[PDB]
């Protein structure tokens, strides 16, 4: 057996585009984030690394405003996040009311018939969300083991009210499991107070990382149902029982860990606890006034009912006789930045602006607004 | 509800020790890979980005020498890549066969039964290999659907030959599963010849990168089986339905590529593009060569019968009278050097000593050998 060469590409080193990455996701991450990265691993079990480990769930604990100890990262994007919340809570034949109001509902789910769910679902309009009393209606409907909600639609620009919510789960013992991916660092969560069981975020959003770091975790009552399984997870490379041992004093080898992502992600963190989470609410909330004012200058409406608007995640309303694609892509390769187009029942009618993290700064917004007015014209 | 700062840690910027990492994994990262992290991200779906894509999908092929349209990486460790195989090749009621000669023979046990298969084994002493007849001798007795191997045993030291193994399978109508995570860039791997149907490794040994861009690839009969599915593959996240159309043509969203770890994976390949295979194969022999001499000479002796010792993993015996678990600590702690000890079988009885990628130079070894010889005074 000889060799094939064929595929054997001659490549010069990386070279990339510069984009100011002003979409879904990801965001532009942190100067000293990036160079967190090109920093030597060490190894996974080393406990200099352990150290490091225990930082990040420190942080994490702070930064999502829980005091859970199972809060770690997975070695994953936000959809290996997310899919654990549902591997480690859903058993076949368990009853799932997912409130879809988005597309991340649409997502939620698949992937809940996939771990044999029994689905229930409540709709709304993509960009609304769900009132106390829809919540309270479709949990006597369903009498459902979890109820699953996107607290930050990104599909939508929908920011989905929590409160009172853990409460009502409580009465129908119902576990809350809940999406964070884009409200995470810029938009205030309580886990805790608002009594949420299971939750998941991402690295590359308003952490300001690089992807595939994510958030995970879950409350005690969310740990007693996973304690009853009759079952193994079905999801070994997402097994709370094995990453527990890991994450946890036994420190028993699961999988090698992301060194050099999990490097970038206790830098991120360092410098959100730097920063303080109240700063960093506030300066996501002011930089998105900004983008709305600059919007309305230019004659451009936004989507969402004021009181629900993410500042991480705009709709705005593609104008008629604008190809909102078009736009997007003389957006990109005429001004290098990137923003989002609708997706489902927003199709053509929305485009998404992201001010996440990093990118929640005024010259974001500034590099914006004569981008967009020039393609307008 | 006011905001708790029990957890708000005040950390100063990263700081880590420097270590020889010569263990089961992972290795020493290449110093251009490691920069290429340190590069402002694109978008997941950029024109450049899917450009990239492109390449390591080229250079995969290359390096694995197939010419399977569905290579790719996935977006985890060498464990998500394990464990996408069993998700996309396994339905319930299937038929698995693991040939069991290590720590990941078992794991691949365990990943099986959570996707509903009706597992078999056979086994062999940890640092032993099977042969053809008891290969044909299984696959008679179990007329499996899949027969899963692992080429390099990282916890024995061992290289099981899969000459004639693809053969074999094709008179039983079987799909050969194989697991490279320890020998792609280091042993020779022919997985077209050989007839592997699907293959995973990972980013972090032979290919001298960062963990968590872990290569996986399918065959045509290994596609026609996941065409046939009469259920979706439970697993959202490994999905090769879904994740094929984002590395194909159709560039749908599944997930948030990291960004930042595949430039570091783009530019591994291309150095090992550079380099050449054979070159690569042949660095990787004559190291683990000097490395067996510098053992002898000080008197220590090798588990694995010569011919199917692993360049990358070697097995070292712990003579009597020597705790092997505080060798290994005085080496990390005196001197910055990593090596493995024993799992299972060969707890207490080897130490395992990786040289992989970038860590397989002369250097590595004469770092260890004189520490080696002073822990051992
Ligand atoms: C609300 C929401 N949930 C889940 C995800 C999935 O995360 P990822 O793309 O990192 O896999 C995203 C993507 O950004 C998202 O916006
Ligand atoms: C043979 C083998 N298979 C699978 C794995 C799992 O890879 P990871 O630790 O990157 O999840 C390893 C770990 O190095 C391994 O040595």
């Amino acid at each position: 057996i000889s060799i094939n060469d064929n595929q054997r590409l001659q490549l010069e080193p990386l070279e990339v585009p510069s984009r100011l990455l002003l979409g879904p996701g990801p965001s532009n991450a942190h100067p000293s984030v990036l160079q967190a990265m090109n920093v030597s691993p060490v190894g996974h079990l080393d406990p200099a690394f352990l150290a490091l480990m225990d930082e990040i769930q420190s942080l994490l604990r702070y930064v999502w405003q829980t005091e859970n100890p199972l809060t770690i990262a997975v070695s994953g994007t936000g959809t290996a996040a997310m899919e654990a919340t549902i591997a480690n809570a859903v058993e076949p034949g368990d009853v799932v009311l997912i409130g879809v109001a988005g597309y991340f509902g649409n997502r939620l789910v698949d992937m809940a018939g996939r771990y044999g769910a029994d689905v229930r679902t409540i709709s709304k309009p993509w960009g609304e969300v769900f009132s106390l009393e829809e919540l309270r209606t479709a949990l006597e409907t369903h009498r459902p083991a979890i109820l699953a909600l996107v607290h930050a639609e990104t599909s939508t620009g929908a920011r989905q009210p929590l409160e009172g919510v853990g409460e009502l789960c409580r009465e129908f013992g119902t576990l809350l499991l809940v999406d964070t991916v884009t409200s995470l660092g810029g938009v205030p969560i309580f886990l805790d107070a608002w009594g949420v069981d299971l939750a998941y975020s991402c690295s590359q959003k308003g952490l300001g990382c690089s992807p595939g770091a994510s958030p995970f975790t879950m409350s005690s009552r969310a740990i007693e149902k996973l304690q009853r399984r009759r079952t193994k997870v079905a999801n070994w490379y997402l097994d709370m029982n094995l990453l527990g041992k890991y994450w946890g004093s036994e420190r028993v080898y699961h999988h090698t860990a992301p060194i050099n992502l999990y490097y970038a992600l206790r830098e991120a963190l360092r410098l959100i606890a730097q920063e303080g989470l109240a700063n960093c609410w506030q300066r996501h909330q002011k930089n998105v006034e900004y983008l709305w004012e600059r919007l309305e200058d230019i004659g451009l409406s936004l989507h969402v009912e004021k009181e629900y608007r993410l500042p991480t995640l705009t709709t705005v309303c593609i104008p008629d006789g604008v190809d909102g694609k078009a736009v997007a892509r003389r957006l990109l390769n005429e001004h290098n930045i990137e923003v989002g187009g609708g997706l489902g029942e927003l199709a053509g009618k929305v485009w998404r602006v992201g001010l996440m993290g990093f990118n929640s700064r005024k010259e974001s917004v500034d590099q914006l607004i004569p981008a967009l007015e020039q393609v307008l014209r």
